[PDB]
């Protein structure tokens, strides 16, 4: 279990006039996937994130290979690519679950942990709890 | 006067774009890329809509953004777009995000790769970038 | 079972600087709830909705009684208020599921079924399949 | 010259706002109410932000919209807002949506009820509408 899975049934609001899913939604799903991971494996991070901790997204990207239709069942699999003192690089595989599974997109995010008054924040070491939650996903043993 | 120009999209940050942290949720930066590129189309090649309603599709092959600072509600944003690369059937767009103030602060940089296609939704074949679009992007084409 | 239930865990993107859920999201959940109802009870409507059928929202409204926080578990219960020849009035109860359940909002939508070229559409009788799917929700027997 | 005026928010419809049907997804109309009301604040009472960051909260008690026509991508929209009612602690805003063309077509009408509050997030007490805000809305106050 080296990845976290977020499942989603595509809705009409996510489509555009061409009939497929508008590209922005793929980036939105990265955030949804990453926060559900926190909800299920490190809920304590919200209290921090509701306090003074901040998760700053340094980079967000997605490459698209195929299209998605309304009501396609999607599985976004998140993996930990790299964990540094203060940052985390996350990888996302987007699978359309059907008669057969199809990789419709692949993305990445780099996030930095930070604390301090808005405008006067500084990078902080990845919270111990989050590092523990990442245990099964870390390449390092 | 023939120096490559950028197409500028200006936006005043609202509250819907902010999260509990107090700054702009990252997704909005990618949204603004689409908004910027479509307002460019609206102003320079509105006739592309008729094509987009028929069989023409602008398929985004890649979208990315790197973030350097924070944006707060009511901040004045300027998204500057340039055509950085044009092949037979694809276009690469560059986006520079600036917070307008005394000193314009670069808050992020983005990029998109788009492929032109025509065909039965699901049975699409690549097509050469529409002539009208190529001409429209001409003045905003970056050489470097 | 006179209502359909859509469950959702509130995420960070749905909050604003004040820490609660931005009001627009409540209206978005009505659409999400109504389409998941279709997905589970009248999936054939998509094929129609991907063809020439159109669900035109004539009215959408929501009244707010309390606030919602990130990661609160929400239950949106949808009921059929009225079913006419061509229209449907839907009611939505928004419950925050916690130690105790709290009614945080209540909304309504009126939708009209229509067919025809965009700009030249006309109201059509509610599709037989949808009427059947509404059987357990109809006041009429 | 003293006739009640409306505050106008103009928006060019984009592709993100459209659904597979080809018109604007209904949710966007409610979005535009917030956008319109906040741009009003930005232009007429920007200092409210400092209050919104501290303890002031604009709680939306009710939001509604009725739809009469369709809006397509690239349509020019005008959302006109008026203060329709002002009590000690609440405000009711009216929104008229028009598609701008030769003949401006009314495509929808909306309304919002907002309550002013201050206090520990969850332990909020109602407060009288801020003086600065009341004055800012003055010229856009509707009597009927
Ligand atoms: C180091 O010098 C700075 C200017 C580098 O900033 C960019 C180029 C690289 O940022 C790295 C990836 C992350 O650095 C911190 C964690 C980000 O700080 C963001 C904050 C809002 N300034
Ligand atoms: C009947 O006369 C029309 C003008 C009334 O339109 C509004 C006031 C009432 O609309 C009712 C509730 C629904 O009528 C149809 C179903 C809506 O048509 C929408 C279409 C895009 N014009």
């Amino acid at each position: 279990p080296r990845y976290y899975e977020y499942r989603h049934v595509v809705g009409f609001e996510e489509t555009n006039l061409v009939g497929n899913v508008y590209y922005v939604n793929y980036l939105r799903w990265q955030g949804r996937c990453r926060e559900m991971f926190l909800y299920e494996h490190a809920p304590e991070i919200l209290d921090e994130l509701r306090a003074d901790l901040k998760l700053f997204t340094l980079k967000a990207e997605c490459e698209f290979f195929a299209e998605l239709a309304p009501f396609d069942r999607l599985a976004v699999r998140m993996r930990l690519v790299e964990l540094t003192q203060t940052q985390m690089e996350l990888g996302f595989d987007y699978l359309r679950l059907g008669g057969d599974d199809l990789l419709v997109a692949r993305g990445r995010q780099r996030i930095a942990c930070m604390r301090g008054p808005n405008g006067r924040t500084e990078p902080v070491r990845v919270p111990a709890g989050l590092v523990r939650a990442f245990a099964p996903f870390r390449s390092a043993t």
